[PDB]
Parts: C-alpha cells; structure tokens; sequence
C-alpha cells in the first residue's frame, strides 16, 4: 500500500486530514504515490493540497510534467481500485473517494 500509512499511524493522519478540511474548505489534501507494479519517476512531494474544481485531467497534466512524460506516453491514476474519468473533479473525486483520516489517495501508473 502507500508510503505515507507507512510513515504516519492512522490516528495522526486522521488528525491532519480534519485538520486540513477545517483550515482550507476549498481545497482536497491528496496523497500521491507511484503504483507498486509502475515503471516511472518518484516525485519527492506525495502531499497535495488542490483546488476542489480543480479536473483530474488537470491533474495529470500537472503530474505528468513532474514525472517528465510527453503528452503522448501514457499515465493512469488508480484510486479506490478505478480509473477516474479526466472530467471528473477532484472534489467530487474526494467526496465519493476519500479514506477514513479524511485523505483522498492517488497512484499513478503507466
């Protein structure tokens, strides 16, 4: 599973997570992890904070570029065992999508 469950008990994530929801209403805190079974670039940053209209084609295009992809080689994000459609919001991605310490988790994959 992700790195961060790892490196942070689930009573301190969910702690951060409430804490995040109450300090930024208009933003989604997302944690972002290369899938296990994935040949690409690590990103150092796995902790987002993003605009809730922000689109997950948006996203990957951001992540996309960090990972240093050209627009044309592939990438898939896998959340809760689904691929999310590009129009799709990552408010809406949250609300239908986020775990019980209150974080949204994202693997990317090629």
């Amino acid at each position: 599973g992700f790195q961060y469950k790892e490196d942070h008990p689930f009573e301190y994530r969910k702690k951060e997570g409430e804490k995040i929801r109450k300090k930024y209403p208009d933003r989604v805190p997302v944690i972002v992890e290369k899938a296990p079974k994935a040949r690409v670039p690590d990103l150092d940053k796995r902790k987002y904070l993003v605009p809730s209209d922000l689109t997950v084609g948006q996203f990957y295009f951001l992540i996309r570029k960090r990972i240093h992809l050209r627009p044309e080689d592939a990438l898939f994000f896998f959340v809760n065992n689904t691929i999310p459609p590009t129009s799709a919001t990552m408010g809406q991605l949250y609300e239908d999508n986020h775990e019980e310490d209150y974080f949204l988790y994202v693997a990317y994959s090629d």
